[PDB]
């Protein structure tokens, strides 16, 4: 689809078999979701945002469907203010900026 | 143009007679730029993201040129680690997400 930006580009995603809402975030290198339960192994990691750094749980090679488009990649889980889909997954679904 | 997201979507902007690099950021409601001593009246504000909040100065009706596309709107200035062009200005240059 073509998504204008007068509203937040929020989309429904499916991860771990559960539906959620997430923000398409071209300013994020990585995908960071709020606290949740995900199966499998994970490693501690740090990520920095506008306000500093936080601790997150890094889940690698995770299946995630974004607005009907499938991706398999890294998902960070931690105290983010909102679920953000970052460039690591936006590239998988073929997302580009256009103007 | 069409910007792929393999790398950060950085572009040259002109603001307050200065050239700078900034991210086209669909995840930012508004625009936040590095400390710069702009003229005019301003209003203190707090903006938050990953890692917490930072203090910024809100300037209204600021002219910005983004890849030769002129825009005018609110610009927040402060100790942000990165310059982000937010949706308030992206809509003005006709920017969309596409996949
Ligand atoms: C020199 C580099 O220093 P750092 O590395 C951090 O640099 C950064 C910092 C911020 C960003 C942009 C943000 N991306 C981001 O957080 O991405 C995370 C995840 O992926 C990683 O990649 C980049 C960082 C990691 C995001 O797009 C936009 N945000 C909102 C989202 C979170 C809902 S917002 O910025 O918080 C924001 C809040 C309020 C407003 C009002 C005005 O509307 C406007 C913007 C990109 C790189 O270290 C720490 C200093």
């Amino acid at each position: 689809p073509q998504i204008t930006l007068w509203k937040r580009p929020l989309v429904t995603i499916k991860i771990g078999g559960q539906l959620k809402e997430a923000l398409l975030d071209t300013g994020a290198d990585d995908t960071v979701l709020e606290e949740m339960n995900l199966p499998g192994r994970w490693k501690p990691k740090m990520i920095g945002g506008i306000g500093g750094f936080i601790k997150v749980r890094q889940y690698d090679q995770i299946l995630i469907e974004i607005c009907g488009h499938k991706a398999i990649g890294t998902v960070l889980v931690g105290p983010t203010p909102v679920n953000v889909i970052g460039r690591n997954l936006l590239t998988q679904i073929g997302c580009t900026l256009n103007f």
